[PDB]
C-alpha cells in the first residue's frame, strides 16, 4: 500500500515523538520495573545462568562445551551500538531483540544466544528485564570463566518497539565506503552521529578497513569508532584483548550457505535466522562472521594468553574457509583446542583488528604493559566492561541491586549526596520573591533555567540541571548559553543563595542547582502574572552541586546544543533542515508533538531566544506568557516569503499593505506549514485557549526541569 | 534519507497502525470529552458566522459569483466522499481532509483554500466545534444560504490529530490509469476491494470518463460501481450528482502545467496551502483546479431546477477546456450561463462526461426524467442523500448531537429500538448465567456465539456489534464464519431461557436476546476460569435491545461479513494479502492495541472459539479452561515448526528430539512466535508469573469487545 512517506519522502517525521505509548506496552500503567527487580532473587538468577553456561542445546551446540564466549559477545554487542554524539544505542533498552539490531549482520547468531536465555527469562518473568538479563548473562559468563567483574546494576526497563535511531543512509547491508550514501567524506571522516564503519557493524570491519587487511589502518578505524563510543585507548585495548581472551569466531564454510536474517526469515523459523546449509549448519560447522579464529589455548578460562600469543608469534596473512582475510602464527605448533574434536588442535590465529593492538604504536605500548602486567590488564578490563555495559544507564540513582560498585566514576557525571534538610514550600516562595526582587528579568530567568535543564537527553539519561554544571566548564562557555549574560545571572543567584543559606538554622541550605531551577520557575510565574494570570509552577528540591573536579570536561562536549530550536539557535550550517533538528531535540527531551509545540510557542514569547533574536517573537508583550505566537503565526492576514539574504529566514508582511510585521526561521514557520504541527498550533491559537496554553506550558516546563530527577523516581 | 526498518523488510507486518491515535499525539487532555463541548456550543451563532462568510470574499482566493457556497459544498462532499463500505474507512467523521494524504490528493485541489477560509470561525469557537463537524456544517450552511432546505445535521465528529492508516491503493503515481503494475482493476473492470475510487487521488470517478475516455455510458458504470461502494444506490446517486452540480462551477482557465506543488510538497512559506498557479493571477477568474471549465446552471448561487432542464433540453457536443480536458457544450445554445467575475460575459451551457451519464445510462435516465418532471421528488431525495452522505460513518443515532438531528429513523442507520422497560439487575444476571450453564451449552459454544455477535463492530464507521441481536437475523445467521448450524442450536437454547425468564417477571422487566447472548458469553468465560481453578468476574452491562429483520438491511449488512477472522482462525478463501496482515487489520477495526490483540487471540484459542473446532493454534491439553497455555506452548523451543507439503499456510510443530507431532498452526497462530514485537508480547504472557495477569487482561479485552457499540453508555 502506498504511504505518506512514499509520496512525500522528505516531509518531517513526527511519529518518533509518539513511540513508546501506553498502547504498545503490555504492562499495566502502574508497573514499576524497579519495584519488581528489587525483589528478584538475583543470586538465584545467577546460579541458573552459571548452570546454563555448560548445558548445551543440540539446536546450537556449545563451543568447547561452554556458551560463555557466545554470551560475552552477546552482551558486548548489546552495549556496543552506543554513540556518544547523541547517546543513542547501547544496552539500556534491550533493543537487540527488535529490528533492525536483531538482524544486523554483526548480530548473526546472537538470536541463538537470546533463545538460550528464554527459559530463565520465563522463569523470573517481569522481575528481570531482557535488557538487564543480556548484561547479567555476560557478567556470569565472565565470572564462570574465572574473571572478577567490577559489579553490576539492574534497572534497564524493557521496551516494546523498535527505537527510531539513525544508523546511516546506506541501502545495502555492509556497504563499503564511497557509495552514493557514503558515511565517510574528506580524509576518512565518519559522519556524526554514526559510530561504525559500515551499515550493520558494531564498530569496525574485522578484516580491516573496507576489507583491506592492514592492521595499522584498521587501528585508525578502531580508535575513531571506540572514541565515538566514549572509550579511550587504554579502555579500547583492554576491551578487545579482554573479550578475545574467550571463545572463537565461526567461518567453517562459505557464507553463501547462510540464509535470511531473522526479520526476513520464514514464519516457521520462529524468530531465528541465518539458517545455514553448510553441513550440520551449527556447532563445528557454524558460520557467523565467516572468520575462523580461536585466540587462546584455554578459550573457556580467563588467562593472559591473548597477549602471550600476540607478541610471542609473527603473523601470516591467510584465508578462512569462507574466504575472509585472517592471520595465523608462523612456525607455531598446534596448541589451540578444537571446539568439538578433542583429538584436534590448531595453530594460533588472529584478526587484522587484533594485530592492530601490536602494530599501532600507541596501542603497542598499552598492550605491552598489559602483557608484562596482567593484573593491570584484568583491572582495566573489569572497569571498561562495567563502563561499556552501564554507559547509557544514567545517573547512579537508577542503579539497582546488591552488586552496584561503590566507587564513583568520573564518567558517571556524579552528583554529590545531599546531607542536609531541604527547603520547604514557604522557603521556595521566599526565594522566588527574592529572585524577582533582584531585578533579574523573566527572559534572564527562563533562559538560564532552560539552558541548565535542556541538556538532558533520554537516549543515555545524561544531562539536566542536577549538578549545577552550567556554572562549570565547559557549559558556562557554550555559545548557546550566552556566556556573559549567564555569568551575570549566576552571580546574582549565588548572592541570593549565600544570603539565604547564611540565615538558616538546622543545617538547611539550598543548592545552586535547585535555585537555578526555582528561579526559572519564578520567571514563568512572573510571566504569567504579566499576562494577567496567577499560577504556581511546581518545584521539587533536592538537586546538588557538582564540582569541577567531579566533571569530565571532554565527555561533556557531546552535550553541547549545537542546534536548539527552542532557543531558535543553530551554531552553524547543517545539511539536515533546522525543523528536523528541532524534532530530534524534542525526542531527546522526551517530548511529544503537543509538548514540543506548547513549549516552543511559550519560550518565544518569554525571551528565550539566544541573542535576543526577534525571529519567531510574534508578540507585542514579550515576557508575558500568552498564546500570541500561535494566534499571530496562524493569522492569514500575514504573508510570508524567504529573504534574499538568507533563504532560511522569512519575512511576515501584511498581505494588504506590505508592511513588515515579523521575521521567523524554519523552526518558527514549520508550525504553520506541517499539517500535523499546524493542527496543534490551531488548538493553542484558538480564542478559548488561554487557560489551556498556560496550564500546558507550566506542565511541560516542569517536566523539562525534572528530566534527570531519578532521585524522585 | 535515513534507512528504516520498512526499507530493509518491506513486507514485515506493521503494528504501528494499532498504536495510532495515542494520548501522546493528542493535544487535548485525556479526559476531554468533545460531546460535552459541542453540546454547549452556540450552534446558531456558528451558523450566522458561516452565513456571513459565504459572501465575504478574500483576495487571496476570490469567491466565484461573489459566493463561496459551491466551493464549500464540494469541500463537504469531498470530506464525506472518501468513504468505503467495504471496511467503513474514509468519510467525514474524523476530519481527515486536513491531514496527509487527503489534504493533497489531486481531487482535493484548492480545498486547502476552503479550509483556510474557515480558520477564523474555528478559532473563534475553539474546541467546542471540531474541524470534522465544521466541514459538514459549512456545507449545510452553503446549501441553506443558496436556498436549499436541508434534512438536518448532527454534531459529534471528534477531531483526530494524525493521519489515519488507510489503504488507498498500491499505485506509486498520482492518478495512474488502469492496467499498470499496481492496477486496482482486473478482469472486466473489477475494482479491488476495499477501494471505492477509479484512480489514486480521486474521490469516486474520473470526470472525463473511464481512464480519460469521454464515454458517458461507460462512465456511468464506474459511477454506479464506486457509488455503490460508498453505500449509495441509483436514486441516491443521481440525486447527489445533479443536486451538487446545481451549484457553482469547475476551474480550468489555463494549462495544468501552471499549477505547482500540492500542500505536502510545497515550501514552508506556503504555510500549509498548495497548488499555487503561475496562470495569470492564479486565482478567481484565472483559477485552475480540475482542469475542466464547466458551469452547470444559469443561477450557480441559487438552488434551481436548471440542471435537468439543461441536461435534457440540449444535445451535447464533445469539446475541450482551456487546459485540454474533455467536456461537453450545448449545441446551438445561446450564452445564458453567467460568468463568475465579468458581468459582461455569458457562456453556453456545459456538462461533464459524468453528468451526461445521468441521461445516457438507461437506468439513470429514468430517474433523471422523473426528477426533471417532479422537482419536489428531486429536492427531497437530494436532501435525504446529502444527510446520508455526510452521516454514513457516524454510527448509531446515539452518537448524534445537537438541536438539528432529524427525528426520522433511517434504515441505513441500522437502528436499534428504544428500551422501554426495567433492565435486569445483578441478581437477575446471576440467575441467568446459572440457567445458561445448567442448559448444557459448553464454554466453546457460549464464547464462540458471543464473539460472533460482538466482533462485527468496526470503529471506522461504528457499524456492527452485539447490540440489536442481529446475529439471529439474515444475513448474519447464515455467515460461514458464524457456524450457522451450531449457532442455531445455541440461539434456540438461549431463546428458550429468555422466554422462561421473561414470562416469570413482573413490572415489565425483561431481558433482550442481545443482552442474553453477551451474558451467556460472559458465563462461558467465567466457567472457563473455574475450569482452570480460578475465581473470576466478568463485567456485564445490560441495555442492548433487539432489532427486527425489517430494521436490518440485508445488503448493507453484507459488508460486515468476516471473511478473515484470525481470532477464530478463519479464512473464507485464499487472498493475496497474508493472513497475519488481515489479523492486524481486524484488530484495528476492533480498536485493539497489540497487547490486546495478543491476549485476546491466545485466550480465544484455548476456549474453543475456532471455526469448525479446528485444532490449529489450540496449544493446550485443557481446552475450555482459561489459561495462558497458548503462549507457554507456542514459545517452547522444544518444538520445531515446518510448513506442510499439502498446504504451505499450515504448519506442524514437532518435538525437536523425537519428531513426534505435537501441534498444528496457521500463519495467524505462528506469527506470535515470529514477529519480533509480537513475540515480545507473547513472552510476557507466557512467563511463569503471568497466569493471573493473562486472566485479568483477557477479561478486560473481552469486556471491551462486548461493549464496543455501547454508545448508550458513552
Ligand atoms: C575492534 C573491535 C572488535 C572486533 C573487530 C571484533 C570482532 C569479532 C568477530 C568478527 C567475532 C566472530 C563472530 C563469529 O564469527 O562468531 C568476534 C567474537 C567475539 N568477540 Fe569480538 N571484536 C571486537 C571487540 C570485542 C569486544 C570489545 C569484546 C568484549 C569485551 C568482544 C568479545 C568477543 C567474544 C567473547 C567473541 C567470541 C564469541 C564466541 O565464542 O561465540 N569482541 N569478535
Ligand atoms: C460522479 C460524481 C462526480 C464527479 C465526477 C464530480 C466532478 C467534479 C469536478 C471535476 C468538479 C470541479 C472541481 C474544480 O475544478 O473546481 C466538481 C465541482 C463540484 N461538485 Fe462535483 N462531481 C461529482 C459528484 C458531486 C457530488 C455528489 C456533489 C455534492 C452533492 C458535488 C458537488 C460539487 C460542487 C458544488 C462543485 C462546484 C465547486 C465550486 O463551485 O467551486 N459533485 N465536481
Ligand atoms: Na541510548
Ligand atoms: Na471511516
Amino acid at each position: 500500500g502506498t504511504s505518506n512517506r512514499d509520496w512525500w519522502p522528505n516531509q518531517l517525521d513526527l511519529s518518533i515523538l509518539h513511540r513508546h505509548s501506553s498502547l504498545s506496552d503490555p504492562m499495566g500503567k502502574d508497573f514499576n520495573y524497579a519495584q519488581a527487580f528489587e525483589k528478584l532473587d538475583l543470586a538465584a538468577v545467577k546460579r541458573d545462568l552459571h548452570a546454563l553456561m555448560t548445558t548445551s542445546q543440540d539446536w546450537w551446540p556449545a563451543d568447547f562445551g561452554h556458551y560463555g564466549g557466545l554470551f560475552i559477545r552477546m552482551a558486548w554487542h548489546s552495549a556496543g551500538t552506543y554513540r556518544t554524539a547523541d547517546g543513542r544505542g547501547g544496552a539500556g533498552e534491550g533493543q537487540q531483540r527488535f529490528a533492525p539490531l536483531n538482524s544486523w549482520p554483526d548480530n548473526a547468531n546472537l538470536d541463538k544466544a537470546r533463545r538460550l536465555l528464554w527459559p530463565i527469562k520465563q522463569k523470573y518473568g517481569r522481575a528481570i528485564s531482557w535488557a538487564d538479563l543480556l548484561i547479567l548473562t555476560g557478567n556470569v559468563a565472565l565470572e564462570s570463566m574465572g574473571f572478577k567483574t567490577f559489579g553490576f546494576a539492574g534497572g534497564r526497563a524493557d521496551t516494546w518497539e523498535p527505537a527510531d535511531v539513525y544508523w546511516g543512509s546506506e541501502k545495502i547491508w555492509l556497504e563499503l565506503s564511497g557509495g552514493p550514501n557514503s558515511r565517510y567524506s574528506g580524509d576518512r571522516q565518519l559522519e556524526n552521529p554514526l559510530a561504525a564503519v559500515q551499515m550493520g557493524l558494531i564498530y569496525v570491519n574485522p578484516e580491516g578497513p573496507d576489507g583491506n587487511p592492514d592492521p595499522v589502518a584498521a587501528a585508525r578505524d578502531i580508535r575513531d569508532t571506540f572514541a565515538r563510543m566514549a572509550m579511550n585507548d587504554e579502555e579500547t585495548v583492554a576491551l578487545i584483548a579482554g573479550g578475545h581472551t574467550f571463545g572463537k569466531t565461526h567461518g567453517a564454510g562459505p557464507a553463501s550457505n547462510v540464509g535470511a536474517e531473522p526479520e526476513a526469515a520464514g514464519i516457521e523459523a520462529q524468530g531465528l535466522g541465518w539458517k545455514s546449509a553448510y553441513r550440520t549448519g551449527k556447532g563445528a560447522d557454524a558460520i557467523t562472521s565467516g572468520l575462523e579464529v580461536t585466540w587462546t589455548t584455554t578459550p573457556t578460562q580467563w588467562s593472559h594468553n591473548f597477549f602471550e600469543n600476540l607478541f610471542g608469534y609473527e603473523w601470516e596473512l591467510t584465508k578462512s574457509p569462507a574466504g575472509a582475510h585472517q592471520w595465523v602464527a608462523k612456525g607455531a605448533d598446534a596448541v589451540i583446542p578444537d571446539a568439538f574434536d578433542p583429538s584436534k588442535k590448531h595453530r594460533p590465529t588472529m584478526l587484522t583488528t587484533d594485530l592492530s593492538l601490536r602494530f599501532d604504536p600507541a596501542y603497542e605500548k598499552i598492550s605491552r604493559r598489559f602483557h608484562e602486567n596482567p593484573e593491570q590488564f584484568a583491572d582495566a578490563f573489569a572497569r571498561a566492561w562495567f563502563k561499556l555495559t552501564h554507559r547509557d544507564m544514567g545517573p547512579r540513582a537508577r542503579y539497582l541491586g546488591p552488586e552496584v560498585p561503590a566507587e564513583v566514576l568520573l564518567w558517571q557525571d556524579p552528583i554529590p549526596a545531599v546531607d542536609h534538610p531541604l527547603i520547604d514550600a514557604a522557603d521556595a516562595a521566599e526565594l522566588k520573591a527574592k529572585v524577582l526582587a533582584s531585578g533579574l528579568t523573566v527572559s534572564q530567568l527562563v533562559s538560564t533555567a532552560w539552558a541548565a535543564a535542556s541538556t538532558f537527553r533520554g537516549s543515555d539519561k545524561r544531562g539536566g540541571a542536577n549538578g549545577a554544571r552550567i556554572r562549570l566548564a565547559p557549559q558556562k562557555d557554550w555559545e548557546a548559553n550566552q556566556p556573559e549574560q549567564l555569568a551575570a545571572v549566576l552571580e546574582t543567584l549565588e548572592a541570593i543563595r549565600t544570603a539565604f543559606n547564611g540565615a538558616q538554622r538546622g543545617g538547611k541550605q539550598v543548592s545552586l542547582a535547585d535555585l537555578i531551577v526555582l528561579a526559572g520557575c519564578a520567571g514563568v510565574e512572573q510571566a504569567a502574572k504579566n499576562a494577567g494570570h496567577a499560577v504556581t509552577v511546581p518545584f521539587a528540591p533536592g538537586r546538588a552541586d557538582a564540582s569541577q573536579e567531579q566533571t569530565d570536561v571532554e565527555s561533556m562536549a557531546v552535550l553541547e546544543p549545537v542546534a536548539d530550536g527552542f532557543r531558535n539557535y543553530l551554531k552553524g550550517k547543517y545539511r539536515v533542515p533546522a525543523e528536523v533538528l528541532l524534532v530530534d531535540k524534542a525526542q531527546l527531551l522526551t517530548l511529544s508533538a503537543p509538548e514540543m509545540t506548547v513549549l516552543l510557542g511559550g519560550l518565544r514569547v518569554l525571551g528565550a531566544n539566544v541573542g535576543q533574536s526577534r525571529h519567531g517573537v510574534f508578540t507585542a508583550r514579550e515576557q508575558a506568557l500568552t498564546n500570541d505566537f500561535f494566534v499571530n503565526l496562524l493569522d492569514m492576514g500575514t504573508e510570508w516569503k524567504p529573504t534574499a539574504a538568507d533563504a532560511d529566514v522569512f519575512e511576515g508582511r501584511d498581505r494588504a499593505t506590505g508592511e513588515l510585521k515579523w521575521t521567523g526561521t524554519r523552526v518558527d514557520l514549520v508550525f504553520g506549514s506541517h499539517s500535523q504541527l499546524r493542527a496543534l498550533a490551531e488548538v493553542y491559537g484558538s480564542a478559548d485557549a488561554q487557560e489551556k496554553f498556560v496550564r500546558d506550558f507550566v506542565a511541560v516546563w516542569n517536566k523539562v526541569m525534572n528530566l534527570d530527577r531519578f532521585d524522585l523516581a
